[PDB]
């Protein structure tokens, strides 16, 4: 797979609901949903090594990881976690997360390149799943 690109969002589902499961209050959800409606996403992939930068007006994250090697990031709601990404399949990576401190819903994410050339991000918190779809700019 080649996940490299500058990716533009074309669909979001259940993001507000995901934030509600994670305990984000309604005013903060409103801020977040609006900002997340127009993100800039940069991915660079070199084999199993990845750089992903996701930028919005209210939050930007930058992660560097190798598939198969633990790394530290934050959950979508901003809590430090340890993460490990695996290939579920040739074109789909899955990341399990464990909080560094405290308790909360079980969180994960997936990124997949679909047969039509798009990118699907999913983010999960307990049983609630957020689906976001992107195409390169
Ligand atoms: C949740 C949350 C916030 C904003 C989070 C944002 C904006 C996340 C965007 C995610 C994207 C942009 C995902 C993607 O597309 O990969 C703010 C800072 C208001 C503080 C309250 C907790």
């Amino acid at each position: 797979p080649n996940f490299s690109g500058n990716w533009k969002i074309i669909r979001s589902e259940n993001f507000e609901e995901l934030l509600k499961v994670l305990g984000v209050n309604v005013m903060l959800r409103k801020i977040a949903v609006a900002a997340a409606s127009k993100p800039a996403v940069e991915i660079k992939q070199e084999g199993d090594t990845f750089y992903i930068k996701t930028s919005t007006t209210v939050r930007t994250t930058e992660i560097n990881f190798k598939v198969g090697e633990e790394f530290e990031e934050q959950t979508v709601d901003g809590r430090p976690c340890k993460s490990l990404v695996k290939w579920e399949s040739e074109n789909k990576m899955v990341c399990e997360q464990k909080l560094l401190k405290g308790e909360g819903p079980k969180t994960s994410w997936t990124r997949e390149l679909t047969n039509d050339g798009e990118l699907i991000l999913t983010m999960t918190a307990d049983d609630v799943v957020c689906t976001r779809v992107y195409v390169r700019e």
